[PDB]
């Protein structure tokens, strides 16, 4: 896989190689101070730091908005001192990292959200759309019980442009001036506040910069968001990730086409350090070739991702249809991953049932 393990420069870096690690929420944190748990999110990390770029799980801008109960912060100085840790020792082993910063949007646990500053003790959302698909995930759940995601308020423009935007801001700058984060990934997939906002379903804000009526003030939460956080940081430390594709959470879009293609134009002013998308649905629901209309829409680095193996990963970035691929199950379950693909090396076979223990059970268990 020579096109795989070829090098490749992103953002003012440079990768080792472009086999990427996707952001993955493992719930290794404390509850309520979403503080790192070091002693094993470190070893998690470093195990894994030969990866090209590793794109460090969704981490919260806004405080306590938790969406997966125990996942980390990257607002206060507790979580800022142990991410730098973990940050500290990926570089030791030469490799990079950016952190991926999320809002949780209208999958905020309302159990803890509610109860609980304007934005403080509220679920937030485009429209007052609640997730209607399916419970709260018993993993994420703040109790025993069943849980189901609540009826959102719809944000005003105001607490959208001055609120929300301010969090990522602050959480990039927090991430990378102060933890050491070579970049930072805007969380704008997987139904969260960003896609929520961006795909037709779930916004249906009648008026406004971001109002759901159109493809373009749909797409302008994220490059909002998005170019605000680089004016902070510099856009050549910073990514961003779509899925127009995931049907997660009842998300869906008529056009996820033509608002991805529209969406590429949109950033392609902001020289970012990537554009990194699911190329499908979990499902086959949705479908669509997302890698052609990226690549045929955006001049910058592309970064693919969802059911990638080493061979269609060299064969696409061989005919440079994608830069790179950002793999998901097999990172979780194959620390050296990259080694493995040097020598052609079987993989550990991942096990989703054992992805949120929160114990070394499942995390740190897969061997070398
Ligand atoms: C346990 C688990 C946690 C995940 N956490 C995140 C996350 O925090 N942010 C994100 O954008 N995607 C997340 N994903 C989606 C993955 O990044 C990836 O897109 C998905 O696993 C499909 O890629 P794969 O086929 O290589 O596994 C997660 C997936 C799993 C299975
Ligand atoms: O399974 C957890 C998860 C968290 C954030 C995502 O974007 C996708 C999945």
């Amino acid at each position: 896989f020579p096109e795989l393990l070829r090098p490749l420069k992103l953002g003012r870096y440079t990768l080792r190689n472009r086999i990427i690690m996707a952001p993955l929420t493992r719930c290794q944190a404390t509850e309520d101070d979403h503080v790192p748990r070091t002693e094993s999110m470190l070893k998690y990390y470093e195990d894994r730091a030969s990866a090209g770029l590793i794109i460090a799980e969704a981490t919260m801008v806004q405080p306590n908005y938790t969406g997966f109960l125990t996942e980390p912060g990257i607002y206060s100085d507790a979580q800022i001192e142990e991410w730098r840790k973990i940050v500290d020792a990926v570089h030791k082993k030469g490799g990079l990292i950016f952190l991926q910063l999320i809002h949780a949007g209208r999958a905020g646990i309302p159990e803890k959200i509610l109860q609980q500053d304007p934005l403080a003790g509220r679920l937030l959302a485009a429209s007052a759309i609640p997730i209607k698909d399916h419970r709260i995930p018993a993993y994420f759940a703040a109790s025993g019980e069943k849980e189901t995601y609540g009826v959102p308020e719809e944000l005003t423009d105001d607490e959208v442009r001055d609120g929300i935007i301010p969090l990522f801001v602050e959480g990039a700058k927090n991430a990378i001036f102060k933890a050491g984060f070579d970049g930072v990934e805007i969380h704008g997939a997987n139904g969260y506040l960003l896609d929520a906002f961006f795909r037709e379903s779930s916004n249906k804000r009648q008026s406004g910069p971001y109002a759901g009526t159109t493809i373009d003030t749909r797409c302008q939460l994220i490059y909002d968001v998005t170019k605000s956080v680089c004016d902070a940081v510099g856009s050549d430390r910073v990514g961003l990730r779509i899925s127009p594709l995931n049907g997660v959470h009842g998300m869906i879009d008529s056009n996820p086409e033509a608002l991805t293609k529209h969406l590429c134009k949109k950033i392609e002013p902001l020289s970012l350090a990537y554009l990194h998308y699911l190329r499908g649905d979990m499902v086959n629901q949705q479908i669509g070739d997302v890698v052609a209309w990226v690549r045929g829409s955006y001049s910058g680095v592309k970064i693919s991702n969802l059911r990638y193996d080493f061979e269609e990963a060299d064969q696409q970035i061989r005919e440079g249809k994608v830069d790179a691929v950002a793999f998901g199950a097999k990172f979780i379950a194959n620390p050296d991953l990259v080694e493995r693909a040097q020598q052609n090396w079987p993989l550990n076979e991942p096990r989703p049932e054992t992805y949120y223990t929160r114990t070394a059970v499942g995390y740190n268990d897969y061997p070398t």
